[PDB]
């Protein structure tokens, strides 16, 4: 699938080797500060489908599916996929060749995509950097096609980001010299045969800093699909300009002032809507970045407060502002992970609840943002504009004039009390007809061009056209 297309997706991020077995247990045992394989594959997936398409997904990301190095280290194991050895083998832990292709054709059968995590800059080596054997390798079994060791010392010096080596003396992560005609021939041809082999339908690659620039565009050019980088940093002037070169990016910038603005009554509301400013001054589409709250890499929205009305509002604003919403597996069940690798717990000690609080709010988020695209072509494109702010509150208008959704969001809690907020600012006129779709009640804009906005216990308000939704059956 193209760019364009991918805008109107929702995808699930899971680690292979945390979401599900192929025996369907709920019991297996996964001490997470023990960092080895839980046993997790791609039958396990395939088995709990259903699971995820009820929260109304589109798209999954799975880890990469290279076979890693097998040695078990004080830095753990290779469960997470980013130590590969073997680029034209499979992990076989996770399962077959023939596994992944039925993972692909199960999701294409149910109306669903495929998004594979790859890795372009490095290779896994259990020792340090000066006694790497290259014989391990396939194909990259010379010291030639590798930079020269060295460890990133200074993060500002970006030279040194992409030239010298991630990891420590442990496991060390040997830098591919990605300037080299004979590894970029390698790469490309491999991208373009793991889509054709596997039908995949989008790429999330990973330490996109650690690369060159110039790497990139016939990198996304032969795999002929969407492409969204890891820039892991919190500086959209950094992050935005590999737009120039890639498709989209993640949204670390909004990322870091999204999950401030909401962990506390008194969070920054200032901070997230100048990051949304930024963002829409750096990036050439907004709407093209892959959008979170939580990850595989940093502690989850629940470590920080346990509140359930923060939690739904972090996760209205992910699917209902500008860019594509990623939910983290575990995130639906309130997971309170910490630091790495407290935050990378088993999905199936949950026991798939489909009744959890969060598991809800999703599938009627996903209704909702599937709703406004349906009755406006020009919606998921059309810019977001923060309309009104205070010091809890925040309301955003996106979609065509008479037709725009309208979402608020508040940081007041679950202590909340409820009150109405005279939302001004909407473009909608006098008279107009609008229903509040998470509460279905139905309200009427002021003589003056107000929206009354029923509020309580801190909980998102979402409006639409009443006739919109009046087509649909979010209210009945
Ligand atoms: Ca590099
Ligand atoms: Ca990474």
């Amino acid at each position: 699938l193209s760019a364009a297309s991918w805008r109107t997706q929702s995808i699930y991020f899971l680690l292979t080797d945390r979401f599900g077995r192929t025996d369907n247990s709920t019991t297996a045992t996964c001490n997470t500060g023990n960092e080895i394989y839980c046993g997790g594959s791609w039958q396990g997936i395939i088995d709990h489908l259903d699971y995820i398409e009820g929260m109304g997904f589109t798209a999954i990301w799975i880890s990469p599916i290279t076979e890693q190095l097998p040695q078990d280290t004080a830095d753990g194991e290779a469960y997470h996929g980013y130590w590969q050895q073997k680029i034209y083998d499979v992990n076989s832990n996770f399962g077959t060749a023939d596994n992944l292709k039925s993972l692909s054709d199960a999701l294409h059968a149910r109306g669903m995509y495929l998004m594979v995590d790859v890795v372009p800059d490095h290779m896994g080596y259990a020792g340090n950097g000066n006694d790497v054997d290259y014989s391990v390798f396939d194909p990259f079994d010379s010291s030639s096609y590798f930079h020269p060791y060295c460890l990133i010392t200074d993060w500002d010096n970006l030279t040194m980001v992409e030239d010298c080596w991630e990891g420590d003396t442990i496991v060390s992560l040997p830098d591919l010299d990605t300037t080299e005609t004979a590894v970029r021939t390698i790469w490309y041809d491999w991208v373009a045969d793991l889509v054709s082999n596997y039908s995949v339908d989008g790429l999330r690659i990973d330490s996109v800093l650690e690369v060159q620039p110039d790497f990139f565009p016939g990198y996304n050019k032969a795999s002929g699909v969407y492409c969204v980088g890891e820039i892991d940093n919190g500086n959209p002037a950094s992050d935005c300009p590999y737009q120039k070169v890639l498709d989209g990016v993640l949204n670390y910038p909004i990322y870091w002032q999204l999950l401030y603005a909401f962990e506390s009554s008194s969070g920054s509301i200032s901070n997230l809507y100048n990051m949304i400013k930024s963002v829409a001054s750096d990036c050439s589409d907004p709407t093209l970045l892959g959008n979170f709250i939580e990850n595989h890499d940093n502690p989850r929205f629940a470590k920080y407060t346990s509140d359930y009305s923060q939690a739904k509002n972090v996760l209205s604003y992910i699917f209902l502002s500008d860019g594509i919403p990623i939910v983290y597996a575990g995130e639906e069940q309130h997971y309170a992970g910490g630091k790495v690798p407290y935050n990378r717990e088993a999905t199936w000690l949950s026991g798939y609840d489909t009744s959890a609080e969060l598991y809800t709010w999703i599938a009627t988020t996903n209704a909702i943002r599937k709703l406004a695209i349906a009755a406006d072509s020009a919606y998921i494109t059309y810019a977001n504009d923060a309309f009104y702010t205070d010091s809890n509150t925040i309301a955003m208008a996106k979609g065509t004039s008479g037709s725009q959704v309208i979402t608020v969001l508040s940081n007041k809690g679950s202590s909340g009390s409820s009150y109405t907020l005279t939302l001004s600012g909407s473009g909608y006129t006098s008279g107009t007809k609008l229903i509040e779709a998470y509460t279905c009640t139905s309200v009427t804009v002021d003589s003056s061009g107000d929206i009354p906005v029923p509020m309580a216990s801190g909980l998102p308000r979402v409006l639409l056209p009443a006739s919109v939704v009046d087509s649909s059956s979010l209210c009945g």
